């Protein structure tokens, strides 16, 4: 059996900075205590990933990147009493240790183990991964491109074993980021006018919140007009562009809505974007969400007389989730056929095509590709 | 009798900036429609007149500043419903037109009448001030630093007829914006914990929120130790300096509170402490609010990751209070008992001694000082 | 695009008498000669739409209320030539098509095209609604209650582009109604002494048409004394309520005003308070203006004497104004400030509240109400 | 002389409801203050005064009825001024006092004093009439079937010395109700189209009033078909019968005229007419006056929706003249030869004959009688 032994499996490793995949044979380590080992059955590619190959995502090297997915436990460690093997579950980069203080609070989601300094190790301080000798990272607590991970008891999350890994997988990132985005971190209101600045698929994804929050006029800005198509089905009453016009995309928005602009989205992971979307809210009772992460040491200036007449800017992580308690559910919703993560799966291939997978993302011919085991 | 007719009276004039106040005679036309001439019993002085006179904060020249204050209505303009002759009334710099978005937003209050670009007129786009055969602008919807001024109904709020006028006029400010940033802006929880930097009117008025509020801790901040006795007085569990370590204030903050900054308010005006406040609170649940005003012409530049992790930083105008409804209530509350105003107010002077009132209000010897007619 | 194509939309249809509002999936066909498809920004709530619910207004079932509404022109059937796709423009329920008696009459307004029989259907006899692929009526030349709608090119006025429209749309009925009633119907001369029966919408409307010509006395009557303090604002110099006293109303007025009741105007819609009105004003030389609506079916009993002394009754259709002249001229005359329209808007809501508006008039807690799209 | 004395003569004497006239020897007390005893040299016969006969009009008895006529001032009472013994005048049912609400008013004329009620008294409550030691009561303020009658000086017109009194008797009642029913409180207008219900003598004076106006079209109608060739004559473009078809009257006239029944006057004196006359108005814009007196306590129904669409109704005392200024004018303009009285006069007979006008008017043979002294 594989429980108690170290797994040799292969994993699509990242040597260096800026350098293409690499599909290695690994060996991971079994979970010790309070630890689960998880065999990977789907995993897609969120455009985070591609922040650690491009540098604009703090990590150590080499690492194992992937976040997104769905598995099955192949084995528990000492003291698990959350799952057992056998189970369906979903790779939590958000944990929920329910101790910490974000934990304890109602209003707090980013729990203290969160790898937000890229630590790219386990709550004990080590790594599970290994090849050619050297230790492999981790990364935001799960590492999803391998045949198998181990990840904390603490960043699992238990699900309906009837859930198509290639699809609920979305809820591991994607959607429940956009969509909580809306629902839970902004609040939109019944009759409301959201903006949505990027419609990739966190975009996308907060569309299909707001829809379902009552807004009644949502409009989607991208570059790529190509999105757009799928903007419009997913929610967007209409959709443009900031190079439509000359003038500033806020003072558009206004015109649009005749200054009553009450949400706006940042879900791209731009700075000038950021900006943007404040300025695009009401200034009195306008809500900003940012939502695209922004790159790594890069500081913001802006005018600060557009918050200190009213408006309210906020970040956003894991869609404002509390990870063990709303992922299993929103895959029960999903069950209930409540919300269709088909229309955000525009690839499934095989976790070989990795690379191609790379590829499409970077070119915009793709929202979400799911990499299959 | 006195209506209809032009009014020949004293007001503190400010002929241009970086000069002191030149108390002369002065004439205030009649109210046109919709308008109200008020005789100024008291008239508290506020850091953002101060403002005025330093330069950073946009105005016409000549001006007649103050906007914090209690009167009597002397004589109303045609088409008045809201007020007649002898009533006690507040002018107020934010107005509540009930009409425009902002004002029928039950989470807005910016009416769309706030002379937020400094025009220094009324509704009509002219001026009732008249000095040296000069016009002399309005400041914020009501000049106060005269006997009489005329505003527009909008910017009226009648108020209880046993109103300590000497008392009542932090109402038209200073308190309101406190009390209202925690209570209303903020939202503070009970049991919560707040950080308050700026211990002057306006921070001790916040603290005065907070308390009210329920906060189990209240920790004021100011680089004036003399502040910290009168913050203990109204409410504070504690207060410190940023002089007293070297580390970072959110550094200390988060020890001495065991990372549970629930929330911070800049009630200073410094781009600097705006990002300190920022930093200071919880980095997912916690709440920043701007109460301090941003000097004129002046970028921000923070880190935006103190943003994405969570936190919610949002503006403050006149306490999120909607004016003509909220102010009566503030008043009636006061009569009831519900809090104390003497403890802000360290001095009462005569009109005439408008410059001492200024001295002690830059000399930090002084949080509200009451000038009377 | 949408031109020349079934447009699929929401709309809230009446299946039947005395029965709650059932937002329905529709379609809208296009425009044929001389229509005009129209898409719906806002629409008030008039008594009129409660009329059809309650059974006391004629109506075909199912059918799509709303008639006092602004709209944006989607597309022009053939032949059209007073607008283009992109006008900003208020349907009309009372049609001008120019060519009638009424129409060429300058004392006329009641155009033949006017519905006063529920024919619920356009020009040609046809419908344009279709829900579960049956028909739907048509609701007074226009039907609002529906994101688009259709009407003959007879019955759309084209207003100002910088019109707002969930301001002016009170234009399309209400304000014009209550409004002409008093300045174009009554002639009410300066000097004058009124009497309004009724102060929601319409009734106010009327005393600023009062007001506006001269009256020296303004008297408001309504059972709902929350009615009063607006009905004040507008214009009413003293309102009262039936239930003040036992004597007859007709004589508490004569009483107060020493037999001198130039004007009464009925803006209910109960035969007995038509009556009321008639015997309140001079028995020679007074004249009653009937502007509510009476429920179908009703014959009225009075004492002939009543009329024989002197007494002018006479009816009321808009306002007795001519719909595609007069309306383009009130929308110009209210972007130049002369009457205020938001003093009657005391909800805007989302359309899909609907329900909501209605209850809120039915429980004596709003004026108008404005659905927004 | 007879002044001062109680005069003693004759008169047609009523000793109850539904009985012939008794010509008495009467006693005519003096006048009192302010009041004037006339000669009656003609007087015509009124249909009202066959309204007291039939027991449709409200009177006590006995009664000496008769108000339309011509006569000479024989002795005037204390404090009169506007009159003097040898006077010709005409005694005025309708007073005009000059000081009550209506007198005051120009578009008033039912003057305070008016006998509205039945009273058949003078101002100062008493009679002046005495036969058989029983007082028999006055009518209308006149009582003119009689050699001798006391009016006020508020009832009495002094009109020219050259007037034809045999023929300006008319102008006391009959020719200036009709006559003033269309210039006066119809104000028809040039080019109009008007329908004369009652080919009597009021209808006719109605007729010859709009054909003043400048009447395009004036339909007469009545039961009575040899009215038609007079009415043809006094100005009528046409006649008809109600019995001439089936459908009802109001469609027939729509039919006539294309939907363009400007004005409507009943001068009959039947509810039924009276509805009839309403709805043969044009809906919208046509005015229906009503000249003929109604049965006593008799309520009218009717449908209300005839008055909403727009249709103006009225009543009409006197054709709307202020008596004491009015009558002088008419009287003047007779003598101007604006209109000829002759047409309305088709029998002139002693006053001894009574009983044969009265058999002439109820058979429908005559229009105007003229009793003659
Ligand atoms: N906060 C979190 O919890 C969380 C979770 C998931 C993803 N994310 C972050 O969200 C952001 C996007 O997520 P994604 O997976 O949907 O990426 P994505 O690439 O699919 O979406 C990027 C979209 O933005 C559009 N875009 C790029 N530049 C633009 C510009 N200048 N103006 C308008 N549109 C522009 C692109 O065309 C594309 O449609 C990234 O920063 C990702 O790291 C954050
Ligand atoms: N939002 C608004 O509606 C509104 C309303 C009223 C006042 N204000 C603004 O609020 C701010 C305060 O008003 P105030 O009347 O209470 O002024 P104040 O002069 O009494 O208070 C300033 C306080 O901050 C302290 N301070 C100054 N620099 C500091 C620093 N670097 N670190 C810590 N403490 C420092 C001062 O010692 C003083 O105690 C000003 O910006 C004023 O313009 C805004
Ligand atoms: N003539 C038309 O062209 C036209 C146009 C618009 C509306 N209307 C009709 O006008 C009437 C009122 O319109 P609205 O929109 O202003 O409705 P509304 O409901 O807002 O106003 C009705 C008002 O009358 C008061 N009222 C009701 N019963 C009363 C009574 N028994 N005695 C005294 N006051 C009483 C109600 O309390 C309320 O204040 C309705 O009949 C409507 O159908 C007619
Ligand atoms: N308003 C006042 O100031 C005033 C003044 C004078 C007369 N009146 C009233 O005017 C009315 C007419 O007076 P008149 O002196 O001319 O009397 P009248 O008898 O001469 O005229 C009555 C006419 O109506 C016709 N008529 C009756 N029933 C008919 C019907 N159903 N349809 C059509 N025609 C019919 C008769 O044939 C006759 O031609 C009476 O009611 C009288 O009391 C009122
Ligand atoms: C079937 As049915 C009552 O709508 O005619
Ligand atoms: C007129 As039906 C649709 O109720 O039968
Ligand atoms: C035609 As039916 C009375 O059923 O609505
Ligand atoms: C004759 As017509 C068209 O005005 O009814
Ligand atoms: C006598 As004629 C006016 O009908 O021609
Ligand atoms: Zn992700
Ligand atoms: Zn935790
Ligand atoms: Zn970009
Ligand atoms: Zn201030
Ligand atoms: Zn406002
Ligand atoms: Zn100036
Ligand atoms: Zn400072
Ligand atoms: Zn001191
Ligand atoms: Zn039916
Ligand atoms: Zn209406
Ligand atoms: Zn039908
Ligand atoms: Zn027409
Ligand atoms: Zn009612
Ligand atoms: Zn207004
Ligand atoms: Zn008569
Ligand atoms: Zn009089
Ligand atoms: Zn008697
Ligand atoms: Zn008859
Ligand atoms: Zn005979």
């Amino acid at each position: 059996g594989t429980a108690g032994k170290v797994i040799k499996c292969k994993a699509a490793v990242l040597w260096e900075q800026k350098q293409p995949f690499s599909i290695e044979e690994i060996e991971v380590a079994p979970p010790k205590t309070k630890e689960v080992r998880i065999k990977i059955l789907a995993t897609g590619i969120c455009r985070t990933d591609d922040h650690v190959i491009k540098g604009t995502m703090v990590s150590k090297f080499p690492v194992i990147v992937g976040h997104e997915a769905t598995g099955i436990v192949e084995s528990i460690g000492e003291g698990v009493t959350t799952v057992k093997p056998g189970d369906k579950v979903i790779p939590l980069f958000l944990p929920q240790c329910r101790e910490c203080n974000a934990c304890r609070n109602p209003d707090g989601n980013l729990c203290i183990r969160s790898d937000i300094t890229g630590r790219g190790v386990l709550a004990d301080g080590t790594t599970r991964f290994t090849c050619k000798g050297k230790p492999v990272h981790h990364f935001l607590n799960t590492s999803t491109f391998t045949e198998y991970t181990v990840v904390d008891e603490s960043s699992v999350a238990k699900i309906d074993d009837a859930a198509p890994p290639e699809k609920v997988c979305l809820i591991g990132c994607g959607f429940s980021t956009g969509y909580g985005a809306a629902v839970k971190t902004g609040k939109v209101k019944p009759g409301s006018t959201c903006v949505v600045f990027g419609l990739g698929g966190v975009g996308l994804s907060v569309i299909m919140g707001c829809k379902s929050a009552g807004a009644s006029r949502i409009i989607g800005i991208d570059l790529n007009k190509d999105k757009f198509e799928k903007a419009m089905a997913v929610g967007a009453t209409e959709c443009i562009s900031p190079k439509d016009s000359t003038k500033p995309i806020s003072e558009v928005l206004s015109e649009m809505t005749g200054n009553n602009v009450g949400y706006t989205f940042e879900v791209i992971g731009h700075l000038e974007t950021m900006i943007d979307a404040l300025a695009s809210c009401h200034m009195n009772y306008g809500t900003s969400v940012v939502v695209g992460v922004p790159p790594s040491a890069k500081m913001l200036t802006y005018d600060p007389m557009l918050l200190f007449t009213g408006r309210t800017w906020k970040g956003c992580v894991f869609g404002g989730l509390k990870s063990r308690d709303d992922v299993p559910k929103l895959v029960t919703e999903f069950l209930a056929k409540k919300f269709d993560l088909d229309q955000l799966i525009t690839h499934v291939l095989p976790f070989k095509k990795i690379s191609e997978g790379f590829e499409l993302l970077n070119s915009g011919q793709s929202i979400r590709t799911v990499l299959t085991f």
